[PDB]
């Protein structure tokens, strides 16, 4: 009976939940930098995944107890009725930590709970992470951080998807956001109901990738390529077609 | 004109060289077990790589210096005329570290010998590495190592491709080979030529997480699933078509 198109079945009454934890400034004895731009990749975010059929719920600067509460809550509430389940990231990180707003917290923890075990409603469900996060260096200017954070895998049906490699670097314009957001963002608009998802993902490498960092402002920002990657630990196709809400309840 | 079902150029004259390092006993003062069954992994690739139009070519427990020359040679010839590059371990390894016979080698520095700066023939062409390493437990059974390589990136145009990812175990028949190695020359063998390699290596996640693992010979290897993953860092499609001669 096996069958090398199978796709992840995308047919269930509403499309999920797509999180978003938004991190621009943070507590004073952290000493890191303010994400200056981090919101408008929020609102690009937030639309992209509203446009394809995602409930989205931002939450802004919030310290680890409150992020830890707001994603369990997720995590044991039901998804039965979902496709799949979005988790995104915008903050700094160090190896497999992300920065909330007063201290870090273990990545491995927060994928943790929507592991088949933990997360019923979501097993053979795709659980997609997009992390756009590196260290804090210390109208519109260019900053350029160093990639700090391990592009980790997680487990059955997760795709972890990150900003920037190993020896790379992460690029975001204070007013216009973060370049992978961007490319992120214009690829969701242009094909995120036609393509495949990791298909997608990797115009996103191309587009990044492709983007110049030789006659730049910064003298010291010059030749600091982006190249992003993405952990892909999914076991079928992953499409975001139009659903049919055409006399449906999906709420 | 941006086009986003662009492929890798895969029509140069031939498809490239695909490394095979196969590590089956070690130097004692290493104290890791006889990988039994990796011959079996290497031969089924040899094999399938072979019928894709790759210059095969193996290498049985090289110590770390023949290992480094071997692969430095290779990195410095030209690959002007070829599609792509593959190189493939089978052995031990521990956290961004592969073990040669008589010791381990940083990963990195074998994956950066192919980065665009030092390997021009090889600029905007794939470069794949498949890593079949876990860590040594100490007629066909069924051997289980737990996860221990670091599911690393590389660099632009780079696939880092791994049997078994964080918390999940790696196994091993004595006769039939790895469960990946397996599942990939089986997905070889039947779409290599057909689907995009990363449509591919999904099968191969699909493959093997749905192996069973409840009603084991072993009492203590109950429960160890094996699910493998890989780190695109492509830009592009990528697609074995068989070529024209
Ligand atoms: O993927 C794994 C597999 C294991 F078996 C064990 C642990 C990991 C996660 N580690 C990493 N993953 C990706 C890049 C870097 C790291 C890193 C570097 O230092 C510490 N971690």
């Amino acid at each position: 009976m096996f069958d090398p198109a199978e796709k992840y079945k995308m047919d269930h009454r509403r499309r999920g939940i797509a999180l978003i934890f938004n991190h621009e400034r943070f507590f004073w004895h952290l000493t890191l930098p303010e994400r200056r731009g981090t919101c408008a990749d929020r609102d690009n975010l937030t639309r992209r995944f509203s446009d394809l059929g995602f409930e989205v719920k931002c939450f802004n600067d919030l310290k680890a107890e409150e992020l830890l509460l707001k994603i369990h809550e997720v995590s044991t509430v039901s998804h039965a009725d979902a496709d799949c389940f979005v988790c995104v990231f915008l903050s700094h990180g160090e190896g497999n930590h992300i920065y909330a707003y007063d201290a870090k917290i273990e990545i491995q923890t927060l994928t943790g709970l929507f592991k088949g075990d933990k997360c019923h409603s979501l097993v053979g469900k795709p659980k997609i992470f997009i992390i756009q996060a590196a260290r804090g260096n210390q109208t519109n200017i260019t900053e350029v951080d160093a990639a700090s954070v391990y592009t980790l895998p997680a487990g059955a049906d997760f795709l972890m998807c990150y900003s920037v490699a190993e020896g790379y670097y992460s690029h975001r314009e204070t007013v216009n956001g973060s370049w992978y957001i961007q490319d992120l963002c214009e690829m969701l608009g242009k094909y995120g109901s036609s393509l495949e998802f990791t298909e997608l993902l990797t115009l996103v490498n191309r587009k990044v990738s492709q983007r110049r960092v030789d006659f730049c402002k910064d003298p010291s920002a010059i030749g600091k390529k982006q190249v992003p990657c993405f952990a892909s630990m999914l076991t079928k196709k992953l499409h975001f077609f139009p659903k049919s809400n055409e006399n449906l309840y999906f709420q």
